[PDB]
């Protein structure tokens, strides 16, 4: 298996995207340890990793509702703090938590499920797509940082992509969806789960030790 | 004058690129706000607003210590917050206060003073990097939504460029900054404070209305 | 006047952007020299460099038809060819030659005329595209190179501008046209000529000294 | 089985820069690799491999020219300018060209684009090399959304400091110059070895890439970041 061997530290493990990690992390021998304590609280993300024990991959899988269509004069204070709060803030905390063991091996593997809202204009998503780019920049700074010790980091820029918070299935059962996801999306169709999890794959894997502190668009050409 | 008429609210006057900017925005006709209020403060931009009165131009300009050298496992909980709270969330806070009146009017200026550590990775700065990340974020996301009603929201990516929080007198004065200087920035020398707000000046004007949720990297070479 | 004392060499006058550059670069105290010369003529270049003596400014202002909804099969070899001879291989051999002096001088500009087709998928532009990919590769790979000696070399991504060659008057007419470019387009307008040259300005002057191989995006938030 | 288990691949210049690698790795994934070495700079010679090579469903894309390290603008002349384009600009879009009419016959097919971070970011002593290196991107981005209609991936790795003998061979590399520049400029601070970069080709040319679409992703230790 391409994560023989390996455990997988993966966060708010039913939410978002971590299903379909499970999936295929353990189909690929990897132990995944499936994490559903809230990261918005302090101290809660070092306490995690004490418990985990050894670990060779950290997916960092954070989501928070888009509140598509909400404009900016909508975005209230509350929205958006609880965008910061919800997708941002814990991930600084979650990998400042695994890097110690990392780097104390001179080995490391993150992978930051995020979105192409942190790559291009995604239309009624603004304080999310604030967020989302926070994210994105946390790869960019840290990757080249932890690269020095071995360590890779870098985002999954995903969109167009079946979920639960964002592409959920009453939502895109309509004509109307379907209709804006023909005209937008290049591939014209929506990404399944696990195919997510195959690109999340690669990433967790010793395939991509070269990867470092990339941005990978997940979206079937929409951000090309 | 090529600001002749306009009135231009300009956050946090004294910080960051403040000064040169009321300089070159006032020597080109504009009446500049020149603004003390702090941000960080909920309800404080709305006041700001609704004292300046007529605003044709947001200067949004914000900083706070890059901290550099500070690693990923140095950016404690209480410098990260920090980064958010100074830059991020006000300005959000204050161009969602600005921009009712330029719906009114279908017309409006927001120019953001961000840095090229929103663009690329910047050594030793990582909860900066990020937070800038977010504002260019901001940039991305208002930009087209706030271009339908005719408003312009863009950023300036700057770096190595002269001013108090990053690139002060005593810290650019030593051999050892100059021969590092030399060999990440192109153009070999640091940009005046007159050469950043010349650039926010042009878009500021209305010389600039085609140019929409751009991030303009203000650098000299080093991030190209 | 903002190019005051300057001499502007600006390519190929009558076509593309030339007639607005001229325009406004005279009006702001420019001599600029109208050239028509047909560079894909090698040795062309350096005749029209000696034949204008003294060049504070080149404008490589170069266009190619973009053969709109040509599709890459479709693309033959003539069409890919006259693409590279018309807009790549003349830039390199207009800067090359107006390169010298600048260096004896230890200051220039260079002011390229491309397109956002070189920042972003533009649908039916196949080998169009490619080109000016190359062109901003070229300002991109220059740019540092050149700003050694103090001289800028910058790229403005236009697109959704009036001009004959991409935008002409009789394509822009037809409400079809309006509804593709209104949901296309965040500004929801094309922009002038005028308004290219106004950032064209921007980029000749020395106002602009500390941007260095850079890419404007001069398409109404198009590729935001 | 293996990952590329019953496709067949057309890998071009299969000897030069990234072949070695791609046919091993490919292979060692159940891959019929069909390497060839055809010069794609003569017009014509595109459809005739791929008509030679029969079913295909991936094309490697595999080109490399002289950087001419270290030549400036200045002496970047008619000849060493054209040749950078002729050598991997033009022969790109031919045999891209030649291979899609079966892949939107099938509605399915796989490209991957072996370039170069010359193409993402100013590349110090390289310039008409990067200008052609941007043109590839160029395709990569022209190409892949408009062949994505037809389930086709169309893809471009970005790479730099990846062991090959176009860029780095060994008296390049020895220099104390050439590593304390590497120390400073490539955040994972050692070059890739061939095999990796296949690594990456391999996913990209797999069914478990459909997703991905006109892409650059790069491969370069963290450098352009
Ligand atoms: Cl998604
Ligand atoms: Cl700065
Ligand atoms: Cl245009
Ligand atoms: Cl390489």
């Amino acid at each position: 298996g391409r994560l023989a061997g390996k455990r997988v530290l993966l966060t708010n493990a039913d939410a978002y995207m971590g299903e379909a990690t499970v999936q295929v992390f353990e189909e690929e021998g990897a132990e995944v340890i499936a994490d559903h304590t809230d990261l918005t609280k302090v101290g809660a993300a070092e306490e995690v990793v004490e418990r985990a024990g050894h670990i060779d991959v950290l997916v960092a899988n954070f989501a928070v509702d888009a509140h598509w269509g909400v404009t900016v004069l909508e975005t209230d204070e509350e929205l958006w703090q609880t965008a910061y709060e919800t997708i941002v803030h814990p991930l600084h905390r979650i990998c400042r938590a695994v890097l110690p063991q990392f780097y104390e091996r001179n080995k490391g593997k993150i992978v930051v499920y995020g979105s192409a809202a942190a790559m291009r204009y995604t239309e009624g998503a603004l304080a999310y797509s604030t967020a989302r780019f926070a994210q994105r920049g946390y790869v960019t700074a840290l990757g080249p940082e932890a690269a020095r010790h071995n360590v890779n980091v870098n985002f999954i820029a995903q969109h167009w992509t079946q979920n639960k918070e964002y592409f959920w299935p009453e939502r895109i059962a309509t004509d109307e969806f379907k209709e804006d996801m023909a005209r937008r999306v290049p591939l014209g169709r929506l990404a399944t789960a696990r195919e997510h999890a195959l690109l999340a794959l690669f990433l967790a894997s010793d395939e991509s030790d070269f990867i470092v502190g990339k941005s990978i668009e997940f979206d079937g050409g929409w951000a090309t």
